[PDB]
């Protein structure tokens, strides 16, 4: 499913991402836009052999099980296919764990290089909040 901008903002808010660990809702919408272009089924293979999955590009190296990433962990305790659903609940729960692991939203390279320091409030502008 490819989400609209205000549709994902509403979904993220409902699931308690707004201001989670001090990150405003626009920071999460910005990270989705550049990681997946709002597409729940996005997949991308890394050079190390791991794969990033879903609207927030979660890594099978540490967080989910895809069966082909040797030496990896499964800290969110889910199959990586569960991150590819139309319902974002599984992605959001895993994201909450990632952002608390001690480097904040720096864990997302697209956030660090493209969202961090910018006017993120622009992403949620015009949505009924």
């Amino acid at each position: 499913k490819v989400f609209g901008r205000c549709e994902l903002a509403a979904a993220m808010k409902r699931h308690g991402l707004d201001n989670y660990r001090g990150y405003s809702l626009g920071n999460w919408v910005c990270a989705a836009k550049f990681e997946s272009n709002f597409n729940t089924q996005a997949t991308n293979r890394n050079t190390d052999g791991s794969t990033d999955y879903g609207i927030l590009q979660i890594n099978s190296r540490w967080w989910c099980n895809d069966g082909r990433t040797p030496g990896s962990r499964n800290l969110c305790n889910i199959p990586c296919s569960a991150l590819l659903s139309s319902d974002i609940t599984a992605s959001v729960n895993c994201a909450k764990k990632i952002v608390s692991d001690g480097n904040g939203m720096n864990a997302w390279v697209a956030w660090r290089n493209r969202c961090k320091g910018t006017d993120v409030q622009a992403w949620i502008r015009g949505c009924r909040l």
